[PDB]
């Protein structure tokens, strides 16, 4: 009886195994755009993905991870609200059963069709496992997806999904360039929070871009053909793998823009 997003093991149950679920800096949150404070001290975000080396794509049972070689300083996030240098380890998405839901963060209560998370760890902690034990261990860049025109830079991901339909399947996935998933503007909101799946560790500086990217109805439909179940089990479509907004508590969301 492990955690998931099904009818009996979903987000409202997670606190029983992971009491940090009811903690002081949980994610995601609703971003109240009127209450977010412009912070002129924030720097432009620096996203340096020119030498990113993707390796593999994995159906992890909850979403799919596109994994990067993070054994050298290649693909890094810095600047913005961050001190030092964070290295890209993987990206994944969260999405809905319908276009009107699927994002984890919300903007003035608006839910997007999906949300991309590029996960990076702080190089001062040496590796990902040590970084997640620290309050400034991770930086996750969050990008909203809306349904409209296709994103040509997403198609290589969508095309490989039929090869990893079920939990625990992986496929080689080299030479994928995550710069093709970025919107034009790097204006962002930022706040201190958590992983959004167990173990829900409070180790993330969230950086959520204001401008969504557009993907086509066909691209998102292919996400919804994935399965939460293993091969040779009855089909459980991989949809609605998003955690809802959590209480903001004693936190301020800062904006990089006025
Ligand atoms: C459906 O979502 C996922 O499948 C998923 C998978 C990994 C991660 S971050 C890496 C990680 C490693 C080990 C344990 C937890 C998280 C996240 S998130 N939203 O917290 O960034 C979400
Ligand atoms: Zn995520």
């Amino acid at each position: 009886h492990h955690w998931g997003y099904g009818k009996h093991n979903g987000p409202e149950h997670w606190h029983k195994d992971f009491p940090i679920a009811k903690g002081e800096r949980q994610s995601p949150v609703d971003i109240d755009t009127h209450t977010a404070k412009y912070d002129p001290s924030l720097k432009p975000l620096s996203v340096s993905y020119d030498q990113a080396t993707s390796l593999r794509i994995l159906n992890n049972g909850h979403a799919f991870n596109v994994e990067f070689d993070d054994s050298q300083d290649k693909a890094v996030l810095k600047g913005g609200p961050l001190d030092g240098t964070y290295r890209l380890i993987q990206f994944h998405f969260h999405w809905g059963s319908l276009d009107g839901q699927g994002s984890e963060h919300t903007v003035d209560k608006k839910k997007y069709a999906a949300e991309l998370h590029l996960v990076h760890w702080n190089t001062k902690y040496g590796d990902f496992g040590k970084a997640v034990q620290q309050p400034d261990g991770l930086a996750v860049l969050g990008i909203f997806l809306k349904v409209g025109s296709a994103k040509p830079g997403l198609q290589k991901v969508v095309d490989v999904l039929d090869s990893i339909k079920t939990k625990g399947k992986s496929a080689d996935f080299t030479n994928f360039d995550p710069r093709g998933l970025l919107p034009e503007s790097l204006d962002y909101w930022t706040y201190p929070g958590s992983l959004t799946t167990p173990p829900l560790l409070e180790c993330v500086t969230w950086i959520v871009l204001k401008e969504p990217i557009s993907v086509s109805s066909e691209q998102v439909l292919k996400f919804r053909k994935l399965n939460f179940n293993g091969e040779g089990e009855p089909e459980e479509l991989m949809v609605d793998n998003w955690r809802p907004a959590q209480p903001l508590k004693n936190r301020q969301i800062k904006a990089s823009f006025k």
